[PDB]
């Protein structure tokens, strides 16, 4: 259909785009033309409005925090996260097409095992078990909030993995 069309062109990524302006800004195009907001390392204030983004020096400012409420990120498009250095705290909240797969995906970059600190992941009807514990490669996470995940059917399990896995993980559940 058209609306799949839509969705996987706001997701997919511009090779040459991360070329000319590197993969923070290519990243940050990505992430608000899709729903998303970011904010860059020094900085107070959240990029919400895609129209506002610096312009600026090339390639200066970088994701720190990424918080993705009702987007349409998914898939593919967080191929634009592989050259990213410096993300600490990703929130995904009310992210209707985020999948196990996004979350493998997420976790087998590197580049995000070195620097993640925090995550929350809300409302995301399609995650189950197995999306979460792939998060376990995120060797440095120090919070982890899961809420309101119909499909993480068995949330003792995750504890204990991520008690062997992580201990000094801080796990906050909100889980039915
Ligand atoms: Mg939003």
């Amino acid at each position: 259909s058209f609306w799949e069309w839509l969705n996987a062109v706001f997701n997919k990524v511009d090779h040459d785009r991360i070329r000319d302006v590197g993969p923070d800004r290519a990243a940050s195009e990505w992430l608000l033309r899709c729903g998303a907001m970011v904010r860059y390392h020094g900085q107070q204030r959240w990029q919400k409005d895609y129209n506002h983004l610096p312009t600026g020096p090339l390639d200066k400012y970088k994701i720190q925090a990424i918080d993705a409420t009702d987007s349409c990120i998914m898939s593919i498009g967080f191929d634009h996260m592989e050259g990213l250095q410096y993300v600490e705290k990703i929130r995904l909240c009310k992210c209707h097409y985020i999948e196990d797969g996004c979350l493998e995906r997420l976790s087998q970059l590197e580049n995000l095992q070195k620097s993640m600190l925090e995550m929350e992941i809300i409302s995301c009807g399609n995650v189950t078990d197995k999306g979460i514990i792939a998060l376990h490669h995120f060797r440095n996470l120090k919070y982890l909030f899961l809420s309101d995940l119909p499909g993480v059917k068995e949330k003792e399990k995750i504890v204990q993995a991520f008690k062997t896995s992580l201990p000094s993980l801080e796990l906050k559940l909100d889980l039915k």
